[PDB]
C-alpha cells in the first residue's frame, strides 16, 4: 500500500529506519549541485513521538561529513519543520514504507524560497519504475527533469 504524510491513513512509525538519498531535485540547480548545501545523503530516519531525527551526510572533495537534523511535527499534519540554511517545511507526498519515499521541502533563506524534491530507498538504488513515478511527481510541481540529479551513483562514501 502507498501513502501520503497528509493522508489519514499515513504510519509514520514504518518510514523509520535506514533510507538511502536516490535522486534529488529542485526548481534552483544550485542547491544540489557539487557544493550545494542540500546535496545531502540521508543515512537513517528515526521517528519520535513528535518530531523525526534525520541523519546524512554531506562529501566535499571525496570527503565525507556526517550531519543530523531534528525535524518537528507543525500544526498541519504530516507536515515538518527543521532550521537548516534557512526555514525548511516538509511533507511525504508519496511513500510505500517499503521501498521508497518521495519528499516535498519548501526552503525560506533572505526572504526567497526554492522548492526541494527527494526520492529515497531503503537500498541504495531504485526501480527505473520509481525513478520514473519521482520525475512525474516533480513535474506535477513545476520542476524539469533537467533540475532531477540522479545520485545513486555516489551516495556511500
Ligand atoms: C522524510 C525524511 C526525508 C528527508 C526530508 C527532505 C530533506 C531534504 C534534504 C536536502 O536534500
Amino acid at each position: 500500500e502507498e501513502a501520503s504524510s497528509t493522508g489519514r491513513n499515513f504510519n509514520v512509525e514504518k518510514i523509520n529506519g535506514e533510507w538511502h538519498t536516490i535522486i534529488l531535485a529542485s526548481d534552483k540547480r544550485e542547491k544540489i549541485e557539487d557544493n550545494g548545501n542540500f546535496r545531502l545523503f540521508l543515512e537513517q530516519i528515526h521517528v519520535l513521538e513528535k518530531s523525526l531525527v534525520l541523519k546524512f551526510h554531506t562529501v566535499r572533495d571525496e570527503e565525507c561529513s556526517e550531519l543530523s537534523m531534528v525535524a518537528d511535527k507543525t500544526e498541519k499534519a504530516g507536515e515538518y519543520s527543521v532550521t537548516y540554511d534557512g526555514f525548511n517545511t516538509f511533507t511525504i507526498p508519496k511513500t510505500d514504507y517499503d521501498n521508497f519515499l518521495m519528499a516535498h521541502l519548501i526552503n525560506e533563506k533572505d526572504g526567497e524560497t526554492f522548492q526541494l524534491m527527494g526520492l529515497y530507498g531503503r537500498e541504495p538504488d531504485l526501480s527505473s519504475d520509481i525513478k520514473e513515478r519521482f520525475a512525474q511527481l516533480c513535474e506535477e510541481h513545476g520542476i524539469l527533469r533537467e533540475n532531477i540529479i540522479d545520485l545513486s551513483n555516489a551516495n556511500r562514501c
